[PDB]
């Protein structure tokens, strides 16, 4: 499958895509504001997640650290980034179906859009100013937005034991974003698209 990353921020991102264990195509590179990156990602690809790292130094061998997204100080990342990551999802080629989700359970640092580029299913997006509006107590010096799990560690907001609610700081991420995840146990806004789709992520859609 296709995708093609697009980064329609003023400012650079370093792209990444990872299935947690492994990159996706190179894993991440650098993307100033207007390019695009174009990554081939294997069908029946399970669980991949595309993000955006912001403030981002690396030296001649792809090692460094950015403020948002870090992937183990890597450029080209194996591993999925350090919160707060607004994360593209998918699953491919699952029984004959894509399945893709925007998700602010990891928090939020840049605002998306997760659009196929082929026919059959619609795209999400969440593109509210979530850094701008950020309670107080889940905002990250670094920049973004911090999920709650990340910032306190308790049962509720991580929802460990398999039952949770929603809370005063998922509602946050809902209300501004409602097409996108914001805990675990979220009313799933998954859409399913035809297998083999490709997409389009766009960081900063509405720049």
């Amino acid at each position: 499958a296709t995708f093609e990353i697009v980064n329609r921020c003023s400012y650079t991102v370093w792209a990444a895509a990872s299935k947690g264990d492994a990159a996706l195509d190179a894993g991440g590179r650098q993307l100033n504001s207007g390019e695009s990156w174009t990554i081939n990602v294997e069908p029946g690809t399970k669980g991949g997640k595309i993000w955006a790292r912001t403030d981002c130094y690396f030296d001649d061998s792809g090692s460094g650290i950015c403020k948002t997204g870090d992937c183990g100080g890597l450029l080209r990342c194996k591993r999925f980034g350090r919160p707060p990551t607004t994360l593209a999802e998918f699953s491919l080629n699952q029984y004959g179906k894509d399945y893709i989700d925007i998700s602010n359970i990891k928090g939020f640092n840049v605002p998306m859009d997760f659009s196929p580029t082929t026919r059959g299913c619609r795209g999400v997006r969440c593109a509210a100013d979530i850094v701008g509006q950020c309670p107080a107590k889940l905002k990250a010096p670094g920049g973004g937005c911090n999920d709650a799990c990340t910032v306190f560690q308790t049962s509720e907001y991580c929802c460990t034991t398999g039952k949770c609610g929603p809370t005063e700081y998922s509602r946050f991420f809902k209300r501004l974003c409602p097409d996108a995840f914001s805990y675990v146990l979220d009313k799933p806004t998954t859409v399913t698209c035809p297998g083999s789709s490709n997409y389009r992520v766009t960081f900063c859609p509405t720049a």
